[PDB]
């Protein structure tokens, strides 16, 4: 409907796949080459389904900060025959607050879904499902089951992936450029 939705659509149409693990279907963001991200609670194994194709996992790393605290981001390298468009230049360098963000989801349950969530707070610490978690962004939208892995964007930036909610607020794990240096 507007330039926020335009940026979000451009990321969904070229940089997302549907990932299936034993713990469900997730929106998965492809970042560059065969490297993608997914919430750590997806419990990625040796094999994953990518758009319903059996795919070997070449590497999977559940990220933690240098306090050895959960970040809820798993970086996956896929044995896929095609590279992602490189979107690393759209990743923020620093922890920050944002205005006017969109949460975008693409699954069998929620195809072509876009939610204007508004203001995003650098929330920081969250007890996420019992797990102490750092680098959490918060938005005041009643997000539901099925939105985990959803991409959070502003006009110009890919800033996080949806990882949970409390019924009134939704929470995303930050994406930072430093996670994807090579
Ligand atoms: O400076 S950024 O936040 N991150 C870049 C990562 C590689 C070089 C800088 C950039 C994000 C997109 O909007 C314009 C600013």
């Amino acid at each position: 409907m507007g330039p926020g939705f335009d940026f979000a659509q451009a990321i969904m149409k070229k940089n997302t796949v549907i990932a299936r693990t034993e713990k469900g279907e997730f929106t998965m963001l492809g970042v560059y080459d065969r490297v993608a991200v997914i919430p750590t609670h997806a419990s990625v194994g040796e094999i994953i389904y990518i758009n319903d194709v059996e795919t070997r996992v070449l590497d999977a790393c559940a990220l933690r900060d240098l306090t050895d605290t959960n970040l809820e981001i798993t970086i996956v390298k896929l044995d896929r025959n095609q590279k992602f468009r490189d979107i690393r230049h759209f990743l923020p360098r620093c922890e920050d607050d944002y205005n006017d963000a969109v949460l975008s989801v693409h699954t069998s349950k929620f195809p072509n879904m876009y939610i204007p969530v508004g203001q995003v707070t650098n929330y920081g610490f969250l007890n996420l499902g019992g797990t102490p978690t750092h680098r959490i962004l918060m938005y005041n939208f009643p997000t539901r089951a099925g939105q985990c892995g959803g991409v959070v964007t502003t006009t110009g930036k890919v800033i996080g992936i949806h990882v949970g909610g409390n019924g009134a607020q939704g929470f995303a794990a930050m994406l930072l450029h430093s996670y994807f240096t090579d």
